[PDB]
RNA sequence: UAACUUUACGUUGUAGCUCCCUUUCUCGAAAGAGAACCGUUGCUACAAUAAGGCCGUCUGAAAAGAUGUGCCGCAACGCUCUGCCCCUUAAAGGCUUUAAGGGGCAUCGUUUA
């Protein structure tokens, strides 16, 4: 959209200097063709500048000269952040300071000479800005050519026209204004007629500084605490005085010393304590730039006010130019301290928050109140979800993410009504970004790695262990590792040589997972089999106890536990509820929206109040392990759906009923499930088959799953029932008419009666392959040996190779880019049917049946565009000219868009799915399988599916939940516009 | 994250000058010197820069002229409108139509000028 903008903004200045140049005369209203061209205007512009300066021009120059000064307007100001845009705005400034210092009068001079001496060329070329000039040269040298033709007696100096050409020289745009910048962020959630505050703004910054040391407690060994009043007062200005508040400077400030260690605070890393636990950019930014000139104190307080520092930040955020900051802050500011000011700060960045909502906020938040409190300090229920607020849900894959949520929830509950309750896991993944997910991709495989060593390592020290071994057998030995070889329980040695005879040492949870259901590996300690037997529903501190305790705790501070694992391990006095009910919950931000959205917007038969469970990730996992459905070994989609049951069980009676066990367990049977064959039953019913094994046959079908059920559940009475149905894995179509044309890269398109095309192709993008394709090979066979093998030389590296410059016996003209042809049988056109592009994607398919032949005619997007339904469907190898025109004699069946179900039966087999590509070099198409079984296809997609000689090719109709699986019958074809 | 103002390239097409060079002329005992079509190297200029579609103002009955810090076009979400498809029910001639109602998707709507 931008690139559009510009090039026609750029096309229409440069029309009304035409227009401007007949109306007052010049070129007087002849020179011009057919459609307003100017006719044979010369082609020297750079050398009629630089010799405009010494001559009358001519008309024909002359306005050759203007239209190259208005083309190439140089760049403006509108200051130092970026790279690229940074060595550009280097090259202006060392190109202004050439133009003011030496010999030379304006760019056109100095460009001419200095350019073609240096470099031999004046435009810059692939990304160099050496030969950038800024607008204010170029306005320079445009009024000093308009005097200097005045001296010279050019008839058409008239002050019209230079008015005019002025106004076209330097006229651009506002950018955009503070009212539609502002409006561009929502309206204020607290304070609805307010915007949301900028980030450099001292409220913000406040509120940022006050939610941090609010929520930084400190963790000491055996308690938790957050920092009192004093501490708080303590730090609570040091941010302003200092550079940056390192964490280091902290401890320094509250001399903690040792023993003593800060939560919320990664402690194993090594010098963890010199984060840069807060800087407030703004009030330091604004000092720096007062003192880089004089009006600042060094060392000594920011007096501009608070309120009027909300403003000056505000106000360097809300406009882009020196124009309209200018205006605000001359209102506002002192014009010494505004013009510091404007001299070097550079704002950005929002923080969706009032500010006047944030100065009634921030005295909560600023003594030392919590977070979430101080929002709450300061009723319409419908059938049917209402639509995700985009406001709220700031970040595209989360709003997809939850638009497709609601619709599930729709559908489930337009077939069978307003459910009892909602329970919800999300993933990890949903709402992180782009960076976050690779760290967390990375930091996964590493641990896959070392696992994998570990795993070598448990070979190695166990060669005759079944198999290979599982997560608590590697955990068993690195805690042994971990323990000095004796378990913790007792201090008695073990062996190690057995480890795996059962019964022999075992795994307990220190804090009994009966009361804090935590199976952490901070809560897990290798223990003898027999003075375990002994322990009950105890702590440590409640089993121990006196220097027993004591010489329990020195062992475990003997150990090579980590910090974490010891503190928990050693804690006798906490909320037992409260770490049940946190290691049961997921606190994230996605989790807390969704459960009080659908709360309170959705209809539901709840038991009372609350409705609505965001299930903890782990013990969903957990509770998937305990009732029996195994990690799967399984491409499908489907295992989606199996959590989905699980976090559907979980229910405080469940959960209530699984602490029992676990009590009874622990003081010494069938781990709780929700009903008997439970697992079998949903393996059966998420995958079709007896649970995993997939040598299985699938139940495809309705009477194939129910007999199944009946067979391997005969003892199950409700398993069968009326709305058994197997899974199909529903994929969100695309039906999308719209898209890019072509692709982007534009050819010659002469040589295309035969099938080719020529592009200019860069040396440092010339290869051995591309090279061999060289048009003029043949025709310039000395050219064609020297690059081959100096190329050659450096192992097919095109840049190293013509790194050096490529060029009687002696150099001649240089080369910096040669033509290559290449294959071209079709295309679309391009820039004035001068040029030839590739297709870039079928956005349809249109099916046609005629004797029981199927024949494909493909859409692309450019034929949307302009309207033309296509002719001719596909032949199998024959270039498009040749293929098969669709007349009245075929049966048109249906259109295919990307993501529809299709059905190819054929002589071979039957295959059922969702349509992907088309292949237009042979008919074929490639459908993805529902469920994308990786045992299936390549990744779960069938490749080259033949449909010109199938038996039935039909498409098939499915909803949100995988339902009303039906063909259907397009009665006419439909068309590509409206 | 959605939203800007501009610059400067690159690509193609066309013009001038230019580096090579395939064939065909003319010369000349060779070597070549100049040519013609085309290819194409480099420098400069102009046009286009999705494929496609529009408006505002001024003079005119209109046709058209003149004219402009002119506008949209690869997304996301939604169902108020419109279109295709699917379903339920009622009425009239498992087939067809109609109406109401409920959905899915978009070539429809909003952000959006």
């Amino acid at each position: 959209r931008s690139v559009r903008r510009l090039t026609r903004r750029r096309a229409h200045r440069l029309l009304r200097t035409r227009r401007l140049l007949k109306r007052e005369g010049v070129l007087q209203a002849a020179n011009f063709d057919e459609n307003g061209l100017i006719k044979s205007l010369p082609n020297t512009p750079w050398q009629l500048r630089a010799a405009a300066l010494d001559r009358k021009l001519t008309p024909l120059e002359w306005s050759a000269v203007l239209l190259h000064l208005i083309k190439h307007r140089g760049y403006l100001s509108q200051e130092t952040a970026d790279k690229e845009l940074g060595a550009l705005l280097k090259g202006v400034a060392g190109n202004a300071h050439a133009l003011q210092t030496g010999d030379f009068r304006t760019p056109a001079e100095l460009a001419l000479n200095k350019f073609e001496k240096e470099s031999g060329h004046i435009r810059n070329q692939r990304s160099d800005y050496s030969h950038t000039f800024s607008r204010k040269d170029l306005q320079a040298e445009l009024i000093l050519l308009f005097e200097k033709q005045k001296e010279f007696g050019n008839p058409h100096v008239s002050g019209g026209l230079k008015e005019g050409i002025e106004t076209l020289l330097m006229t651009q745009r506002p950018a955009l204004s503070g009212d539609a910048v502002q409006k561009m962020l929502g309206h204020c959630t607290f304070e609805p007629a307010e915007p949301k505050a900028a980030k450099n703004t001292y409220t913000a910054e406040r509120f940022i500084w006050l939610t941090k040391l609010n929520n930084l407690r400190i963790l000491e060994q055996g308690s938790e605490r957050p920092l009192t009043d004093t501490e708080r007062a303590t730090l609570m200005d040091e941010p302003y005085r200092k550079s940056k508040l390192t964490y280091a400077q902290a401890r320094k400030l509250l001399g903690l010393e040792d023993t003593a260690f800060f939560k919320g605070l990664r402690y194993g890393k090594d010098n963890a304590e010199a984060s840069t636990l807060m800087e407030m950019k703004a009030y330091h930014a604004i000092s720096r730039a007062l003192e880089k000139e004089g009006l600042k104190d060094k060392k000594s307080p920011l007096n501009l006010s608070p309120e009027l520092q909300d403003e000056i930040g505000t106000a360097f955020s809300l406009f882009k130019t020196d124009e309209d900051i200018t205006g605000r802050l001359k209102d506002r500011i002192q014009p010494e301290i505004l013009e510091a000011l404007l001299k070097h700060i550079s704002f950005d960045k929002f923080v969706q928050i009032s500010l006047k909502a944030l100065r009634r906020i921030v005295p909560l938040m600023e003594q030392g109140k919590r977070y979430d409190e101080a929002c709450a300090e300061i009723t319409e229920e419908k059938i049917y979800l209402p639509p995700i607020p985009a406001d709220e849900i700031r970040n595209p894959v989360v709003l997809r993410a939850l638009s497709q949520a609601r619709k599930v929830i729709n559908g489930v509950v337009r077939r069978y009504g307003s459910p009892a309750r909602i329970h919800i896991e999300t993933a990890r993944e949903v709402g992180k970004s782009f960076k976050d997910r690779k760290e967390i991709e990375k930091r996964q495989e590493e641990n896959r790695k070392d696992r994998e060593k570990a795993a070598a390592k448990f070979r190695e020290y166990f060669p005759n262990f079944v198999g290979e071994p599982k997560s608590k057998d590697i955990l068993k030995l690195r805690l042994y590792e971990q323990q000095h070889g004796k378990c913790l329980y007792s201090g008695k040695e073990i062996n190690l040589g057995r480890l795996n005879e059962k019964g022999y040492v075992e795994i307990d949870h220190a804090l009994p997972f009966s009361r804090t259901w935590d199976d952490s590996f901070n809560n897990k300690v290798l223990v003898l089999g027999s003075e375990n037997q002994n322990k009950g529903n105890q702590t440590p501190y409640e089993y121990f106890n006196s220097r027993e305790w004591q010489e329990f705790k020195a062992r475990v501070e003997t150990s090579r536990f980590p910090r974490s694992k010891k503190q928990r391990i050693l804690l006798q006095k906490f909320d037992e509820d409260g770490f049940k009910e946190r290691n049961l919950n997921d606190t994230r931000y996605v989790n807390r929206f969704l459960c009080q959205f659908v709360a309170d917007r959705m209809r539901l038969t709840g038991k009372g109040k609350k409705r609505v469970f965001a299930s903890n990730g782990q013990i969903t996992n957990l509770l998937r392990g305990f009732w029996g459905l195994r990690k799967v070994r399984a491409e499908n989609d489907r295992h989606h759906a199996l959590d989905a049951v699980v976090v559907a069980c979980s229910t405080v009676a469940m959960q209530q009923k699984i602490t029992r066990f676990v009590r009874y367990k622990e003081m010494n049977t069938h781990f709780p499930q929700p009903w008997e064959f439970f697992a079998q039953e949903v393996m059966i019913r998420v995958f079709g088959k007896p649970d995993g094994k997939p040598e299985f046959e699938e139940a495809d079908t309705l009477e194939k799953l129910r007999t199944l059920l009946a067979e391997k559940l005969s003892s199950r009475p409700e398993a069968v029932h009326e709305y058994v149905t197997p899974l199909f894995v529903s994929r969100a179509p695309n039906r999308k008419m719209s898209g890019q044309g072509h692709m982007e890269t534009v050819k010659s398109a002469k040589r295309l009666d035969e099938g080719v095309s020529v592009l200019r192709v860069p040396l440092t993008q010339l290869k051995l392959k591309d090279l061999e394709k060289m048009v003029n090979r043949e025709r310039e066979p000395k050219l064609y040996e020297a690059l081959k093998a100096r190329l050659e030389a450096h192992k097919d590296d095109p840049a190293k190779a013509f790194a050096e410059p490529f060029y009687a016996g002696n150099r001649t003209q240089q080369v910096k880019a040669v033509r290559v042809e290449q294959v071209q049988k079709t295309g679309v056109w391009v820039r004035n049917h001068n040029g030839i592009a590739d297709n870039a994607t079928m956005v349809r398919v249109d099916v046609f049946e005629k004797g029981d032949k199927y024949y494909l005619v493909p859409i692309y997007s450019w034929q949307v565009a302009k309207g033309i339904l296509p002719d001719r469907a596909v032949v199998q190898g024959k270039d498009e000219e040749d293929w098969q025109l669709i007349d009245d004699s075929f049966n048109f069946k249906f259109s295919l868009h990307p993501n529809d179900l299709v059905e190819v039966i054929t002589k071979k087999a039957r295959m059922f799915g969702y349509f992907a590509s088309c292949h237009r070099g042979t008919g074929n198409i490639n459908i993805r399988i529902h469920d994308l079984d990786h045992k299936i296809g390549k990744n779960g997609i069938l490749e080259g599916i033949g449909v010109k000689t199938a038996l039935s090719f039909q498409k098939y109709q499915i909803d949100e939940l995988g339902k009303e699986i039906r063909p259907c019958r397009l009665k006419k074809r439909p068309p590509v516009r409206s």
